[PDB]
Formats: C-alpha cells, sequence, structure tokens
C-alpha cells in the first residue's frame, strides 16, 4: 500500500497517488523535510505512531511543511510527533549567536479549500512551532503542544530553561484563521498574530508561555492587522495574559482587535499588556506612533496576576491609539501599581 508510509522514502510517492495517506510514525532522516507542500485537493494525511526527527543543526530548515486546498492533517489515537527540541535547546533558542536550530518547525502556508489540522500530539519542538502564513480559510482544533520538557535547564543552557522562543501558533498574512480547543506548554508567545484578517481564537489552554499576545507588528513583511478575536480561553503561569505589542519606529495598523472572556492565573508581569516601544524583542520606554492602534476591546477579562506584575499596562504611542473598550475587567493581584496612558492617564486598576 503505497499510500502507507511506514519510511520518509516512501512519502513522495504517497503524495502523488493518494488522496488518503497514513503515516506510520518513522523517523526522517538528517537534512530532509516532511515535504507536505504537494498535497492533492481534498487530501487527507493521517499520523499514527511516533514520528521523530533526526538532527539538523540549521536554523532555515523547515522540518515540516504543510500546503494545500482543503486538506486535512490529523492524527490516531496515541500518536505522537516528536520534533527532536532536547537536541536543540541551549536556552537561547532563536538567538543568532546560538546553536543552530530549525526556527519553524511546521510551516502552514498556501492553505486554502477550507483546509483543517486537528487532533495532533506535538511535542519537545526546536523553537517556533506553527508558522501559519498565506493561508485562507483554515481550522486548528484539537492539538496539544506539550514543551514541558525544555522548562527545566540542560547540559547547554546552565541554569537557562533549555527551551526558549517556542512560540505555539505564529499567524502571518493570512485570513479567516480560527483556532479552537488547543492546549499549548512552552516558554514564549502561546499565539502570535503579527499580521492577517479574520482571525478567530477560542477555546485555547495557555501555560508557561507568554500568552496571547499580539505582534510584535512593525518591520516585518506584513504589519497590518485587521479583526482578530481572542475568545473564552484561560492564560496560567505565563508572563503576560493579553498582550499588544508594536515595534518602536515601524509602522503598521492593528484593528478591531478584542480580547473577550479570558481568564488569567499566575501573571508574571503583565495582566495585560499594550505598548508600542518594543525594540529588537525589548522594551524601549518611549512609544511611538507609527503603528496606528484602534477598535480594541477587553470584555470580561478577569483572573489573577502575580505579585510581582502589574495588572494593566498600556503604553501607546502620542496619538496612535483609538477607540479602547473595557467592559467586566476584574484583574487582580498585581503588586506595582498599573501604568497606562490611554485613553486616559488612568487604568482599570
Ligand atoms: C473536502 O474534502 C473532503 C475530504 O476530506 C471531501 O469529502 C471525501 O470525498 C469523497 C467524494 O468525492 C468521498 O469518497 C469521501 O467519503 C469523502 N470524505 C469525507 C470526510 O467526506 C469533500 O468532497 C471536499 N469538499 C469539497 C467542497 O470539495
Ligand atoms: C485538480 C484540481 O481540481 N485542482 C484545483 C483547481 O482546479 C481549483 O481551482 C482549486 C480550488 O477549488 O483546487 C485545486
Amino acid at each position: 500500500d503505497p499510500c502507507s508510509v511506514t519510511e520518509y522514502s516512501g512519502l513522495a510517492t504517497a503524495v502523488s497517488s493518494c488522496k488518503n495517506i497514513v503515516l506510520n510514525g518513522f523517523q526522517v532522516p538528517t537534512g530532509k523535510q516532511l515535504d507536505l507542500s504537494s498535497l492533492q485537493n481534498d487530501s487527507t494525511v493521517t499520523f499514527k505512531g511516533t514520528t521523530t526527527f533526526a538532527t539538523t543543526a540549521d536554523n532555515d530548515f523547515n522540518p515540516i511543511v504543510i500546503s494545500g486546498s482543503n486538506i486535512t492533517i490529523t492524527g490516531a489515537s496515541g500518536h505522537v510527533i516528536d520534533g527532536n527540541g532536547q537536541a536543540y535547546w541551549d536556552g537561547k533558542g532563536s538567538n543568532s549567536n546560538s546553536n543552530q536550530k530549525p526556527d519553524h518547525f511546521i510551516v502552514v502556508q498556501k492553505t486554502t479549500g477550507n483546509s483543517k489540522i486537528t487532533n495532533l500530539n506535538i511535542q519537545n519542538w526546536p523553537v517556533h512551532c506553527f508558522d501559519i502564513t498565506g493561508s485562507s480559510q483554515l481550522t486548528i482544533s484539537g492539538l496539544i503542544l506539550d514543551n514541558r520538557a525544555g522548562d527545566k535547564p540542560n547540559a547547554k543552557s546552565g541554569s537557562l530553561p533549555a527551551a526558549h522562543n517556542t512560540d505555539g501558533f505564529d499567524i502571518s498574512s493570512s485570513d479567516h484563521v480560527t483556532l479552537d480547543n488547543n492546549h499549548v506548554y512552552n516558554q514564549d508567545d502561546c499565539v502570535a498574530v503579527t499580521s492577517g484578517t479574520n482571525i478567530v481564537v477560542s477555546n485555547m489552554y495557555c501555560s508557561g508561555g507568554h500568552g496571547l499576545s499580539i505582534g510584535s507588528v512593525g518591520g516585518k513583511s506584513d504589519n497590518v492587522v485587521d479583526g482578530v478575536q481572542f475568545l473564552s480561553s484561560q492564560v496560567v503561569n505565563s508572563q503576560n495574559g493579553c498582550r499588544i505589542k508594536s515595534n518602536s519606529g515601524a509602522t503598521g495598523t492593528i484593528n478591531n482587535v478584542t480580547y473577550q472572556n479570558i481568564a488569567l492565573t499566575n501573571i508574571s508581569t503583565y495582566g495585560v499588556d499594550v505598548q508600542q516601544d518594543y525594540l529588537n524583542g525589548g522594551p524601549t520606554g518611549k512609544p511611538t506612533n507609527g503603528v496606528k492602534i484602534s477598535n480594541i476591546k477587553f470584555i470580561k477579562v478577569t483572573g489573577t496576576v502575580a505579585s510581582s506584575a502589574q495588572d494593566w499596562f498600556i503604553l501607546c504611542g502620542d496619538g496612535s491609539c483609538s477607540g479602547f473598550t473595557f467592559s467586566g475587567n476584574a484583574i487582580t493581584g498585581g503588586g506595582k501599581t498599573s501604568s497606562c496612558n490611554y485613553p486616559t492617564n488612568t487604568c482599570p486598576s
């Protein structure tokens, strides 16, 4: 059965001959990418057994690539997809001057036609997990990203957490993307939308990450975010719950963004963060107004933040923010006075 792949060498043929392909769980040899960019229309790929990856010390290497129209990527019960992160982690993540590691584990580009990815068990990935770009009408649910193994330090990170910059879902230049019922244990942004339209993220279980954050926007290929919805979700043991960041000195657009029904728990620094002073992955303290943020809604954002974090932190640019709505929020716990500068110099406290 050509449609039943037992080894990497049988993948190509399966993708060209079968609309229903079954990966039985093998190891992808070093330097070889699990190429699913040529999937036929209405094709279905099912992950079985344990899929593993050989070690490929290269930043630009992309282990898995998915493309096609009306395609379906799912897994069978008890299946597992290991990214071989333990072999890469050195607690520096995507840092240029660190050990070389695949930046994007899974690249979902050019996926359309009401395609969907569901019920996937992914674990131990290098850096960024999902790189969703140039896709539309796509649905991802029932996903379980577990990178807790990278929480502890190894022989390469010293006292640092092996895993770093392990974004769960990165979305860009996409439209009508829906994320529902997804578990994410990582060390960075649970879900980062640098650009896209009509994006929906609901029933999200983030933990140990940086929370559902927007951006950073600006300075990238695409700096336009219009129509994003974070609904019924839980952010625990994370740096931030709801964060909207923008690169300093850059231009872009962030409109129609709504955080609704978000429960926070044990936030480290920011319960709700909205700043436009990000430079080189770090806050500058001086926000710019190149990126226009408008129509932002914080509805029913409750929960608690660690004593070491601020309930609210809003650092908008000079006249670059407009239309902020706050309703039903109840964030408590912060040991540092909240600070924000829009719409006025007072916050929800
Ligand atoms: C979308 O893709 C699905 C497959 O995932 C298509 O439904 C399969 O189609 C053939 C008929 O052509 C049947 O033999 C199978 O029973 C189908 N499977 C399922 C799960 O339905 C469906 O036709 C596609 N939709 C469009 C609009 O093309």
